[PDB]
């Protein structure tokens, strides 16, 4: 029992960012993160990756993202990136750390590894991105499918979908990009709940920023080839594909799930801060959960602060989350 | 689809000792490894593990293990074993891949990956180890316990325990060089289904070989230091510690789950192959499955094998199960 008085747990950028700030402030503090390697969620992103915004519109506080040399940083430089951050800050990051559990120790937080370790913390700055959490609907039929299934978290590589026909489910960035690549071997159907909406080609991700799908390169070599268009999703499934409410099938070899993810707050559990959605209800700021206000949230997604999963984004809420946890134990 | 003989899942000790087989038989094979890197289970053991018997008594089939300088190997010995092994041999090792399930495919075995990769399989040997299914027993009161627990699969270093009152349950060689560690920073209490039985001081983990807990130097040091007894179990747990039958309350911080393992098996569900005690129906080999003559299994423990869950123990069962498989393809 180390006594700090904030605990970060997520060593990602949305941690990294809480860090840059906890540093400015007088506050003795920890981030916690359970991968190997620095970088967060990024050492699990498909080997093709790039960022739909420039470097420097892909900074988080502080030193910005270094120059890279294509119109679109690569996956390894968001690595790079992170972790050298972490470096020139020298942020206590501890890693590797499962954090099991949150819970209550009077009016302070016990923070606890699959381990064994244990932090005592005046405040809590929960960190964890959603990519632990990623989300599958459910459904008929699905158990009964004999082909192949993945989450877009686990895509890599098209190769093993060469010669099948794939359906790509879900009409965010994962599924245009994933669509897009996928489809340079094999027979694709997309599979959207709502038609899929674009940016325009002269504009990148910058856009989400300063306020639906980024026109990246692969994007646009793939509207060329004429491969985007969407199909609403089938009433059930069969061992061998699908079948849609007007009676119509079609049979795959594999499916890809880009259905999204959801916030990885499994450690927060019994504490009751978990909604049904799989949130946690926040005040105005959207930052400090209500039912216990020890409690902050970053980085999550919109629920959490407008563009606040996003590499640009995160930072207002980093400083904005930091000056709150300041003003609360002085 | 990638054809092979033989897909080998699983790449420990257990899985390389196949390969050592399959690479002298005439077979085209493949092992596939989740872990970041080569050593198996090792990589997740505690800093301070040895092995209980000499390097000569801890060799797979073929190349020796390097003679170790003090009396047992370190963890570091094994997990370098291993690797140079590996490339000793050249044998076909992919890592990481996670095995999602393995599927009949008309006359074969179809092999997926969670990201989609396939291989297909004439013979699948599995031997994916217990390490992953880690057990912990279901005990009344237990879910209201208010204090540490993990199990010894997570147990690293004792610096986390220090001035508890920590538990240790489980009469195995996990408990009792867990506790011998432990109890060096805590007050212990050991607990027990059985009288827990101890070889001989003057000789090591061979003697199970050659057919309980072995003396090695931290265990001796505990029975000296008078804290190796045993209690039996607790009746109930209660929010602070535990009570026995005849009402004796014990407080404590932490408890520590040294009460073993399952073998590691999710990728053998749905092909009616894992029995509800989580083991394989098999003939009287021990090796080859009843419901699926072309899944074999290595490497798991008594029931797959008597000392087949060990270094030594595993060659014997590696070469009788390459030697089945050789036949069954031709
Ligand atoms: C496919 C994909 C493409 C994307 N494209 C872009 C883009 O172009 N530009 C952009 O700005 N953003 C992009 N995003 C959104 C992006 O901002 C990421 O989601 C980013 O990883 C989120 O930052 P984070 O630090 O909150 O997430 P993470 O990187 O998930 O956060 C860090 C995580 O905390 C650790 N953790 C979780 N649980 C625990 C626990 N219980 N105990 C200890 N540690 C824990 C995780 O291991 C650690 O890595 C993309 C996301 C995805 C999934
Ligand atoms: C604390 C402890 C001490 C021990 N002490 C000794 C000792 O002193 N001497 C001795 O001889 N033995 C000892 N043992 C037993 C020992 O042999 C280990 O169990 C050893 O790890 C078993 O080797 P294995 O290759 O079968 O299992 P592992 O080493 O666990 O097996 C390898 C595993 O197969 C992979 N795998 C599992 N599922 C999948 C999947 N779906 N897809 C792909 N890969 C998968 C695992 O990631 C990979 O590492 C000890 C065990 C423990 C737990």
């Amino acid at each position: 029992m180390d006594s700090v008085d904030v605990v970060v747990i997520g060593g990602g950028q949305s941690g990294l960012s809480a860090g840059y700030f906890l540093r400015r402030s007088g506050l003795s503090y920890v981030i916690l993160d359970a991968e190997a390697s620095p970088g967060g969620a990024w050492q699990h992103a498909w080997h093709s990756l790039h960022l739909f915004s420039p470097a420097g519109w892909s900074s988080i506080p502080g030193w910005p993202m270094p120059a890279s040399q294509g119109p679109y940083p690569a996956r390894a430089e968001v690595l790079a990136y992170l972790a050298q951050y972490e470096q020139k800050y020298a942020l206590p990051v501890l890693r590797p750390i499962r954090v099991q559990r949150v819970s209550h120790f009077g009016e302070r937080l016990r923070v606890v590894a699959r381990d064994g370790r244990q932090w005592l913390a005046r405040a809590v700055i929960s960190a964890t991105g959603t990519w632990g959490e990623a989300y599958t609907p459910e459904y008929q039929g699905l158990e009964s499918f004999a082909g192949i299934q993945l989450h877009s978290a686990h895509y890599s590589t098209p190769a093993p979908f060469a010669g099948m026909r794939v359906a790509i489910i879900g009409g965010g960035n994962s599924g245009a990009q994933i669509l897009a690549e996928v489809s340079t071997v094999a027979e694709t159907t997309w599979i959207t709940q709502h038609e899929p909406a674009f940016l325009a080609d002269d504009v990148d991700g910058r856009v989400l920023f300063e306020r639906d799908i980024v026109m990246v390169p692969p994007v646009l070599d793939a509207r060329a080839r004429g491969v985007l268009a969407a199909v609403p999703p089938p009433a059930r499934f069969s061992p061998t594909g699908m079948q849609w409410a007007d009676g119509t099938e079609r049979a795959f070899d594999a499916v890809i799930w880009c259905t999204g993810f959801r916030p990885a707050l499994s450690h927060l559990k019994g504490l009751d801060l978990v909604t049904p959605q799989g949130q946690v209800e926040v005040d105005g700021s959207g930052l400090r959960a209500l039912a216990v206000p020890s409690v902050w949230l970053l980085g999550y997604g919109d629920w959490n602060g407008m563009a606040s999963a996003t590499l640009i984004g995160v930072t207002r809420y980093a400083r904005e989350a930091v000056r709150q946890v300041t003003a609360y134990c002085a």
